[PDB]
């Protein structure tokens, strides 16, 4: 429905890394 639920696996942390 969001797409906070799917971003928090990832987040800042993995999209700047990744």
């Amino acid at each position: 429905l969001v797409f906070f639920a799917e971003d928090v696996g990832s987040n800042k942390g993995a999209i700047i890394g990744l």
